[PDB]
Formats: structure tokens, C-alpha cells, sequence
């Protein structure tokens, strides 16, 4: 993927909005696209960052077909896990996204802690970033801590997996 | 309901104007379109959500819309009372929206202190709800104080019945 | 006029920059077109635009310099503290161009302040505006009143 | 020029890209762009404004096409060397550009540690400018200023080019 990301990225909304359905409702061309982009050398990083510097919905849907497809938020997690920078930028997007779509990624997370024990446990796979999660939830505005401190004290469990160390 | 919510946030926004005042001047399409949403799992939140996503100009002429029309106001926030977490999820709008349209969302309020007494009574009626609000109050710049101030200094009761 | 005014808005920028640049270049349409405003949504419609849009819109007052007057002239009429508000709410760089404007047609600074002084606003109003600012929009807005000495001391009065 | 330089803004975003990946190419336009800038009176400070006012991308891909040609990163730092207040409105840019914009351009400078050290030597030229910088950096975003730590562990030489 050394061109086309650009091109991809500077695709029509819906077309965009479009081919991430596809990607997402069928598995293949997800594992081609994913695995292009980790063999490529920092093509992931660009994949994120075009992903999440594109239109805020874009950013949205992909989350929500990725909690529809739990699967596939595996295998798009699997992939980010790996490659060097990908976890990093994932959590330095985490601040730099628009609230409503901070709340929507921590909603998705509480309704789905399989999903959320994977990601604290991909987290935890990847050195260091454990402090980085731990900063981008602590220096955040405050009705995201407060709200992501009310969804979490639902379930103390989910709670007790931010708590961590 | 995803192809008609998700649609329609993506559809141009002067487009969706003409679809909200539409769907504001007759008020039975009001009606079913807002009671079709409480059925449907989370669609007054995804509606929601997605008008609090759009162009501001397109919440600004909507919040116009409902001033206009009175009734619909009521009902718009009378159905967000029936649908559980709708207003938790637009009071956590109105402290990401943008100052500007918290402004003129402010102004019009106040202008009909009717539709301002019944936007905290709805608020009330929810599981919570009116906490929140209450701290969505102290996070805000000064302009949006002060500019409160100027306007309710000259009403002291409608600053009265916010600390009710 | 609502249709005029959400209409003006949703067009694509470059034209709303060609709207107001022929109806700036021609003084009739400045003069008598703000005067069937006459007869606040227009400031939040342009002050919700494009930044663009309001730079060039900016920018054309201070091509035309007449113009700069009357627009001043209509909002000082009847809304001036919709203006000053817009100023703080305003982007960052859309700010700083309008002061640069200003120091830039040092005699448009003295019509914008003269009209803000008319009655006892912007005496405090335009004061807090500065104070409550970025620090390095500040050292910008400093450096940039070291040229043109004049200025310096009518901004203290 | 004046339209010239609007046309270039208002060109479509993927317009604005394909004209800059071609005007890196060949130098003879490349000199021209800021030839003819220069030779007006302010008008870099106008095309900065420009380009630093146009799409994300668009203010990415033009840093990376001078990254991926170090020696036109020299040459357009050089031709805003000329004039005063273009390193200015660069650094005012730098602190008022998006943090994913500001984390692309240091992200390319640790990538290019040479380049890092071109642009660099630069700022200290100018009158101030690096007391701005040293400003500019530690009043950014928490995060902004936690992952450049992080980048200076990857590059803890440039630890020693910005006691310089």
C-alpha cells in the first residue's frame, strides 16, 4: 500500500463509508487490506492516521461494524499489535478525537468487554503504552471521566481491568 | 434504521433542512418520525448523536424550527423523557456543542421562557439527568457566562428557576 | 430574508467570496443591501463560515476603505456586542488577521475603536477581550504594534 | 496574484496535492512560487497563511514531499529566511495547527534527524524565534509534550542540537 492510501483516504465519504462495510461484512480483502499495510514499513501508521483524520463518521462506523464483527476487531487488533508505532498512534488519536467520538469508541468498549479485555490485554502485549492509555484517559475533559467512571463502576470487574496495576 | 438515520446525516446538509423543516411544519410526521425512533433500539440516541455530529447550522435551524413551533419543541423533548438515556445524551451535546450554537441555543430559550421552563422539566423526570446539567453549567468559557449574565440579570426568575 | 441569508451561507465559499467581492467593489450594493438588513444573523451566518470567507470579507473592507465605515456604521446603528462577542469566539488566525488589518490601516484602528467608544462600550468590553487571550497571540498582536509607534499609545488611552 | 493565490486555496484538496507533487519536482516552478511571492510585498506571509489555513493533508503531504526532497526543504525554509515574521507566522502556525499536524511534523523531523537539525538552525537565525519555539513547545498538549519525551529517547541527540 504505498499509494492508494492517499488516494483511498481522499475517496468520497460514502464510498469510503461504503468499502469499509465490505471490508468489514466479508473477510476477505480485510486480511489482504490489514496485512498490506502491516508487511509495509509504517503503512499502518498511515492507515490510522488517514483513518482517523478522515470525516468523523467514517471513524464511527468502522467502530461500530468492528463491535458487530468482534472477530474482526480481533484480527484489525491482531495486526495493529505487531507492527512498531500502530499502538502508539492509536492511543495518541484516542485525545486528539472529537469527544462524541471518544464516548462512542468507551461506549462500544463497556457494552463489549470482550472486546474491551482484548484491548487492555493488546495493551499490555505491547512494551511500554501501558503509562500512554493510562495518560490519554487521566488528562482528558472531565464528563469523559466522569462518564467512562460511571460505565466502568457498572461493571466492577471492567472496572477492576482499568484499575490494573 | 441504519440506512435511515446514517443516510441522512450523510446526505448534504442543505438537504437535511429541507427533510427538518418538513418534518417540523407537519407535525404528525414529527410524530411518527420520533415515535418510529422509540421502537428501534437506541434510534432517538442515534439520531441524536447524529444531529449532534452535523453541520452546526443544521442544529442551529432545527433548534429554530422547534421555537417556531412550539408543540413539537414539547413533544421532541417529551419523547426524549420516554426514551431512556436520550437526555443524557443531548445534555452531553450541549456541553461539546460548539459555543457559538450554545449561544444562539441559549438565546432562543430564554426568548420563550415556556419552552425554557419545559426544557428543565423533562430533564428532571429522567433517572439523573438533572445532575448532569448541573455540571455542565461550571465547564464552559466566561463569554457564555457573562453573555447568561446580560440576559438574566434582566429576567432574575428564569436564573431563579435554573438553581430550582 | 432568512432564505437570503442560510442561502448566502450554504453556496460553495468561492462563490460566497465572489458575492461579496463584487457587491464590495460596487459601493451601491454594500450601501443599500445592508440597509434592507436594516429594514445579527448576517454577523453569525459570516462569523459561522468559512475562515476564508471571513478573511476576505475582512480583507475587503480594507481594500475598499469607505466600506469599513458603513459596515461599522449599520451594526454601531442599532448588535455591537454580538460583534465584540464573535471577536473572542473567533478562530485564532481569523483573529489576528483582523487586528493585523487594523495596524496594517492604521486609520480604520481609530474607526473601530471610535465606534466601540461610542457610549461607554468597549471601554471595558474590548478591554477583557485582550486580557482573556493566548499568550502567543498576544506576543504577535505586541510585536506587531512595535511597528507603527503611533499606535502604541492610542491603544493604552 | 492575489487570485492566483485564492485559486490555488479553493482548488479542490486532491487538486492542491497534485500541484504541489509537481511543483517539488522541478525546481524552475519550485523558485518561481516563492520568487514571485517574495517580490511582493507580504506575500508570503499570505501564501503561508494559505497553505496553513488548507486541509490536514494537504499541510501534511506538502511536509512530506520536503522530507522525501531534503535539499527543497532547505530552499523553502530558505526563501522564508528572507523576509521576517514568515518564521514567525511558521511557528504561529506550528502552535495553532491541529496536534496531529504538529506530531506529522516532528514525527518527520525524528525520521530526519538531519532535517530536524536544518530546520532548526534556522530558527535560532531569526530575532527570538527560538525563545517562541521554546515557548511554543511547552505550552502545547499534555500528550504533544509526552510523546516528543518519547521521541527523544528515540532521539536523544536532539536533545543536544536544541540546547544550541
Amino acid at each position: 500500500m504505498k499509494k492508494e492510501l492517499y488516494e483511498f483516504y481522499f475517496m468520497p465519504p460514502l464510498k469510503q463509508i461504503e468499502f469499509l462495510e465490505e471490508l468489514v461484512n466479508n473477510p476477505e480483502k480485510f486480511k489482504e487490506f490489514f496485512k498490506r499495510l502491516k508487511e509495509e514499513p509504517g503503512a499502518m501508521e498511515l492507515f490510522l492516521r488517514n483513518l482517523y483524520l478522515m470525516h468523523p463518521m467514517v471513524q464511527i462506523y468502522f467502530l461500530e461494524l468492528l463491535v458487530e464483527n468482534p472477530e474482526l476487531f480481533k484480527l484489525f487488533f491482531e495486526y495493529l499489535e505487531e507492527c512498531p508505532g500502530a499502538m502508539e498512534q492509536f492511543l495518541l488519536n484516542l485525545y486528539l478525537l472529537h469527544p462524541m467520538v471518544q464516548i462512542e469508541f468507551l461506549k462500544l468498549l463497556v457494552e463489549n468487554p470482550e472486546l474491551f479485555r482484548l484491548f487492555f490485554e493488546y495493551l499490555k502485549r505491547c512494551p511500554g503504552a501501558l503509562e500512554l492509555f493510562k495518560e490519554i484517559i487521566e488528562l482528558l475533559d472531565p464528563i469523559i471521566q466522569k462518564y467512562l467512571k460511571k460505565l466502568l463502576e457498572e461493571n466492577p470487574e471492567l472496572k477492576a481491568l482499568v484499575k490494573e496495576v
